[PDB]
């Protein structure tokens, strides 16, 4: 099956900062 996307508000994470 197709792989669900993660549209989760800025509340459970912090902006962290990702791979740049």
């Amino acid at each position: 099956l197709e792989a669900i996307p993660c549209s989760i508000p800025p509340e459970f994470l912090f902006g962290k900062p990702f791979v740049f």
